[PDB]
């Protein structure tokens, strides 16, 4: 049967200078296209998220590491596109709040329901709504989270805690700021009390921080969260070697590999943008990290054994992978950390676009849970903000520009931008959709009742 | 009874703050988009263009117009989406200019082949190459060129034109900086003589200025441009009522309809934005401009009469409209300006897709030439550009910046951008292309050479 194609190579198809040259297309798309479309039941679903992975961040990220007429073998490879809408709700009113957080984004696909930012997993009216890993877990599918953020972080925390606040990560935050959620008051616990009782089979990320803290209450006070974790039977990881020595991950085994102390360690470095960067200083070509390490798992490693552990199971798996950092760098004006956080989440959407396209079975979703501040203008722009001038791999200069705040960070932004799918039930993210609609189109894929 | 579905609504379907309230989906697409899949012979082709109108744009006035949770009837109603990429070229190097400007990127749809910025139908070694409208014209098929900007601008132009500067506008300009596109020089002529040579059946538009100049050689040497084009058999009308009366256009009898001196009349009236004008100023609320006009036509009206007049070629027709200032007053940093010819456009296309829908056989498609400046922020940002504060359809405040210049115009952005279509080769905008490869879905669709 004609089971489905991934978008083999849509880079440029020859001299860009001559006509024709700077196609990506051979042919016409009509019958590739029908051979994308299958209504068929998703057996496992894979949804990678960009956090802030905007177009504006493919576009630079593209044309830094694979030129403007390049072509991302991961991202740009999946078949199905279409743009989504992520606007959260204001608590107090009810009314549509234009730019949302990362936690009211990804309880949205995670729940079904828009709420407020700072949310997790619950609605304007602090009421909990079932998460899609709590769903699939219920159903007996094999489920797993994995980020390069600590795992309190907002995005991985949406798919394990119910709490009114992002902030509450451990014991202490959430007695302060989540006091209805806070254990000693009859709540369900921290951010990691919550994460904890949530027992996913694979867990892969950062945060072993607030593991250390200790817990005020339940049949584990006065233990570690980490104690607790050894405790209840997970199977504790902290580098890579440990990661790959793992050959189960199972419910009465889940595995829960803690790589950094806060968030993993960014592929690329750079210099911050710069008042008139682009006018005042040289171009920049991103520097590799020295200090990420073969002792620190990369994403798509970390994506790899999350796969092949939950694949085990018969039933099918639900597997989240977060490329954490693009936000991050974008929100700290750095191009070449954004930049390289977006290359690397390319090699996790390879590894799994590899297994999918042989398992035959599986949606595959890669999106971004909201748009953000970088905008690549002309090489020679006076711009008010933060510039820089990068060399790509195509020998030219590019300029981005980080605009939209005076203060400390660069903040998200309101646009619609692009989902795009490959597998089962993939036609539903074409066309005009909504964040919300993402838990549905996965909950149907899935067929959980 | 096959017919190729439109999207009919993808408005929120409920209550925003509740379970599944905010869902565009009310089913799996599978089978809507399989019956939106045809590879069958496209007679027509109407090609909407919003100048400027990035992802954000449309975002942007879509939550003020519709509320978050609304629909554009027309813009969003597209079964078919992608991204594509529009990157312009160095005429010195050959090597990529990341952000394009209003005619390389014109000139890449309507000719297939990349050029450097301030070019109109010419390649970097300024070779001429033959427009999609000429191509059109030479097969028997009938031609229409529509837009709200003077007809001289880069967009309608780049169909008729090939100019190394989009600065030609007449045989003034064009003697001082085309001088070897100058009439009395042997060369071409300038952007009008060329327009006015090229002999569209249907051109509307404004910039009726220009036709007060005199060619200084050739046929009509000393008549002015205006007296030429009545002397080789236009039709001229310079109003809504005029506009209405003609009954037919063609060869014999081609219409040249000049509704402005330069630029048509903007929908909406709104101030600027201002430094920190969120902060410092209240909440804006857009009104109809009292001079856009009972006897100027509208954007729809123009469409909808070249689709008339267009439609009575056995042959077919290929048609672009052009909703020209939502770039000009994205560049003017006004936030009214902008929405308003978003919400104009809007309405364009739904006259174009009622037309292609009841045809069965019109390629329609609707994207923009590159990406622009604005962003949707928080209500509380502080900016380095200049904010305004917009209170919506939803009753709520939106904001927005533009922040990436400092000098009088704010500018273009470099992200890759939304390409939507509906009809037959609808499938060939999906996933990611290239502006070139939109002249060759065109070429291919109305089987031209
Ligand atoms: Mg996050
Ligand atoms: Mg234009
Ligand atoms: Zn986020
Ligand atoms: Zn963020
Ligand atoms: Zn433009
Ligand atoms: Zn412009």
């Amino acid at each position: 049967t004609p089971e489905m194609p991934v978008l083999e190579n849509r880079a440029a198809q020859g001299d860009i200078t001559a006509p024709g040259g700077a196609r990506r297309l051979t042919g016409d798309q009509t019958a590739a296209l029908r051979d994308s479309l299958s209504d068929k039941p998703a057996k496992n679903i894979i949804l990678l998220i960009g956090d802030g992975m905007g177009d504006s961040e493919i576009t630079a990220a593209r044309n830094y590491a694979e030129g403007a007429g390049g072509f991302f073998k991961g991202i740009d490879a999946l078949p199905l596109t279409g743009q989504y809408t992520h606007y959260a709700l204001n608590k107090k009113t009810g009314k549509p709040d234009y730019v949302t957080d990362s936690a009211a984004s990804a309880t949205a696909w995670s729940t079904g329901v828009k709420t407020y930012n700072g949310a997790l997993g619950v609605d304007i009216h602090e009421k909990d709504h079932p998460t899609i890993l709590e769903m699939a877990k219920a159903a007996g599918l094999a489920t797993g989270n994995v980020s390069t953020a600590e795992l309190q972080g907002a995005t991985p925390a949406a798919l394990v805690a119910h709490v009114t606040s992002r902030k509450c990560y451990g014991p202490s935050a959430t007695s302060e700021k989540c006091p209805g959620n806070a254990l000693e008051k009859g709540g369900k616990g921290s951010i990691t009390e919550q994460l904890l009782n949530a027992r996913a089979d694979v867990t892969l990320g950062g945060g072993a921080k607030t593991f250390a803290e200790t817990a005020t209450a339940g049949e584990w006070q006065g233990k570690t969260l980490r104690e607790q974790a050894e405790a209840r039977g997970y199977q504790l990881v902290s580098d890579a070697a440990s990661l790959n020595s793992v050959t189960e991950a199972n419910q009465q085994k889940p595995l829960l590999g803690l790589f950094a102390d806060g968030n993993m360690p960014v592929r690329w470095l750079g210099p911050k943008a710069t008042y008139h960067g682009n006018i005042d200083k040289p171009a920049v070509t991103c520097t590799p990290n020295p200090q990420r390490n073969d002792s620190v798992p990369t994403l798509a490693q970390m994506t790899d054994k999350a796969i092949e552990l939950l694949s085990k199971n018969e039933k099918g798996f639900f597997l989240q992978v977060e490329g954490a950092s693009i936000d991050k760098q974008d929100h700290a004006a750095n191009p070449c950390g954004q930049i390289g956080e977006t290359v690397d989440l390319d090699e996790a959407v390879q590894r799994a676009l590899e297994f999918a396209k042989k398992e035959g079975n599986t949606l595959v979703i890669v999106t971004a849970d909201h748009a953000h501040a970088s905008q690549i203008v002309a090489p020679d722009t006076k711009a008010p903000g933060l510039t820089q001038a990068l060399n790509t791999k195509d020998g030219a200069v590019m300029v981005m520009s980080y605009g939209n705040s005076e203060e400390d960070s660069q903040e998200h932004t309101g646009s619609q931008l692009r989902i795009a799918a490959y597998g089962p039930h993939a036609a539903n993210v074409v066309g005009l959709t909504d964040q919300t609609d993402l838990f549905y189109t996965m909950k149907a894929a899935l067929g959980l009742k």
